[PDB]
């Protein structure tokens, strides 16, 4: 079902992360890690102390989907092992800020012909799946959407809990 889950996004904060590519999302899937621009770091780093969940939402462009979502256990450090983005064409791995653990709740993906009743106040009302990356998602805009998604029978919710 899905009540530990509405547990989980209780008062939480969600991000939309856009990706230029699946290469990036399939490395944060396996290796449960998120990088982003500085700008954006001191987003997520302010938000993780600010709220009980902080939620990145994923989207590869051109894909027409999300592909999962995922809750910040931690604030982003440094020098950890080197992973090997794939980064845009004229772009340096030192351009990104340091890197944020993060867990799993949904590595399935939802179209975004099936968001298109949600939108975000935080975007000028446009549809959920339009924003910058990095962009907040209001709260009740954020669960409606999280809820949406198939459930990923493979994640066990308690393990996140465990965090809270
Ligand atoms: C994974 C990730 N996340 C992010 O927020 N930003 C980028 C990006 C964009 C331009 C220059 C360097 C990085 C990347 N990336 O590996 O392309």
């Amino acid at each position: 079902g899905t009540s530990k889950l509405k547990y989980v996004l209780q008062d939480a904060r969600f991000f939309l992360i856009k990706s230029n590519n699946h290469e990036n999302v399939s490395l944060a899937k396996a290796k449960g890690v998120w990088s982003t621009l500085p700008v954006n770091e001191k987003k997520l780093n302010l938000a993780f102390r600010s709220a009980r969940s902080v939620i990145l939402i994923f989207s590869v462009r051109e894909s027409g989907k999300f592909q999962g979502f995922a809750r910040l256990s931690s604030e982003s450090h440094h020098g950890g092992s080197p992973i090997h983005w794939v980064l845009p064409a004229g772009m340096s791995a030192k351009m990104l800020g340091g890197v944020f653990k993060i867990d799993w709740i949904c590595r399935r993906e939802l179209p975004f012909t099936k968001s298109a009743h949600l939108t975000n106040p935080w975007n000028e009302h446009k549809p959920v799946k339009i924003g910058r990356d990095g962009q907040e998602i209001e709260l009740e805009c954020g669960t409606q959407l999280c809820l949406l998604f198939p459930p990923d029978e493979s994640i066990d919710l308690y393990q996140v809990i465990h965090k809270m």
